[PDB]
This record gives structure tokens, sequence and C-alpha cells, in this order.
């Protein structure tokens, strides 16, 4: 599912990712904007095989498990297909255990490289919330 700007900012609200770390909503709407274009089925293989899966691209090297990652980690206990859905659940709950783990929202280099700093605010102008 391609998500619309403020359709995603309203299910990542009604997901609890508002101010969640203390990161306003504006910044996950970011992330997702250029980590996947807002479309949930985005993957993308990494030079080390490992890969990004989903809205806010959930690596398979640590997080979720797909099975062709060799010595990696599950730390989020789903199999990555599931950051695929277009209910955003997984994600979501992937994503908190990410930004909770020591870097915050750093862990996306697309989130620091392209949001942080930025007026995050304008991702969710004018949106119904
Ligand atoms: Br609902
Ligand atoms: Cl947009
Ligand atoms: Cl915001
Ligand atoms: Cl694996
Ligand atoms: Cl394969
Ligand atoms: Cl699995
Ligand atoms: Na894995
Ligand atoms: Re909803
Ligand atoms: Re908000
Ligand atoms: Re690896
Ligand atoms: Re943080
Ligand atoms: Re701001
Ligand atoms: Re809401």
């Amino acid at each position: 599912k391609v998500f619309g700007r403020c359709e995603l900012a309203a299910a990542m609200k009604r997901h609890g990712l508002d101010n969640y770390r203390g990161y306003s909503l504006g910044n996950w709407v970011c992330a997702a904007k250029f980590e996947s274009n807002f479309n949930t089925q985005a993957t993308n293989r990494n030079t080390d095989g490992s890969t990004d899966y989903g809205i806010l691209q959930i690596n398979s090297r640590w997080w979720c498990n797909d099975g062709r990652t060799p010595g990696s980690r599950n730390l989020c206990n789903i199999p990555c297909s599931a950051l695929l859905s277009s209910d955003i659940t997984a994600s979501v709950n992937c994503a908190k255990k990410i930004v909770s783990d020591g870097n915050g929202m750093n862990a996306w280099v697309a989130w620091r490289n392209r949001c942080k700093g930025t007026d995050v605010q304008a991702w969710i102008r004018g949106c119904r919330l």
C-alpha cells in the first residue's frame, strides 16, 4: 500500500508514534517518506546481504527474520514479510524498539540526513488528526 501523507500521519498517531521517545509525529512521517516513499512493500537489498523492509526500511541483520541473512538476529521477533503489510502494526512495534535502543531516530540514516533539524511539522500540516 502506498499511503498518502496525511493518511499515514493519522495511522501513525493511532499507533502511538506521536511523541514516542520524544519524536513528534512529523519526524516519523518524514522518515517514512524518505525511507520508502510511503510504500509499505518497499524492499532494498544491502551489499552485506541483509535486506530492508517496509515503510521504515527495517533491516534483517538485527530486527526481523528473512531466512537469508546469516548470523543475523530477529530482535523484533517477526518475519520480515510482516513489515510489508498494508497494516502498519508490525512496522510500528518494531520501530518503537529500534528508536529506544540508544541512538534514537539516528538509527534511520535517511532521518538523520533528510529530516533531523528540519521543519518536520510541515509533514503533518493541514492533516485532520
Ligand atoms: Br480504525
Ligand atoms: Cl508527500
Ligand atoms: Cl511534528
Ligand atoms: Cl537468517
Ligand atoms: Cl533469495
Ligand atoms: Cl520468521
Ligand atoms: Na535477521
Ligand atoms: Re483509522
Ligand atoms: Re501531535
Ligand atoms: Re551478517
Ligand atoms: Re533521543
Ligand atoms: Re519546529
Ligand atoms: Re485520532
